């Protein structure tokens, strides 16, 4: 009598959706992964004594113009929205995505969190921790920063989204 969460991973293009997800499930940082591929990864994690069966949707990517059709919500238990702290564009884009996603959802409390990835690039960082935090807060969302190089930060991210579901249960 375990539970089952299905998580949508959303974000611009080359912000590390795949790399972050793969890191969590394989224990491995990959060099490249094909950015056409939508793939569902699976994983066990135990959270507050409850064994969870995760399905992780590594979406191909979105942008400003992308379209969230009415059906997308259907069987989605949670949404993780990812930008890169090195691409202002990806931060621009994630605000837009959030807007369209919040419209496609309507009223429901199905949790949404926000992640600043690529934190390991001290020299390439353009977005501050504060900047993304303010966004999350503005949405009443969770906010973590991450690195697909670092396993433990990835674990925090997919663990946190489950937590955020549990809050509302
Ligand atoms: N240094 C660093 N590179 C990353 C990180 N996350 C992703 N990358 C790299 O950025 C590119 C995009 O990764 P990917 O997961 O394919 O992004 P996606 O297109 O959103 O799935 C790849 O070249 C990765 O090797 C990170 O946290 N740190
Ligand atoms: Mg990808």
């Amino acid at each position: 009598q375990s539970k089952s969460r299905k998580i949508a991973i959303l974000g611009y293009r080359s912000v590390g959706k795949s790399s972050l997800t793969i890191q969590f499930v394989e224990g491995q940082f990959v060099d490249s992964y094909d950015p056409t591929i939508e793939n569902t990864f699976t994983k066990l994690i135990t959270v507050n004594g409850q064994e969870y069966h995760l399905q992780l949707v590594d979406t191909a990517g979105q942008d400003e113009y992308s379209i969230f059709p009415q059906t997308y919500s259907i069987d989605i238990n949670g949404y993780i929205l990812v930008y890169s702290v090195t691409s202002i564009k990806s931060f621009e884009v994630i605000k837009v995505i959030h807007g369209k996603l919040l419209d496609m959802v309507g009223k429901v409390q199905i949790p949404i969190m926000l992640v600043g990835n690529k934190k390991d690039l001290h020299m390439e960082r353009v977005i501050s921790y504060e900047e993304g935090k303010a966004l999350a807060e503005s949405w009443n969302a969770a906010f973590l920063e991450s690195s697909a190089k670092e396993n433990q930060t990835a674990v925090d991210v997919f663990r946190r989204i489950i937590l955020e579901a549990e809050k509302l249960e």
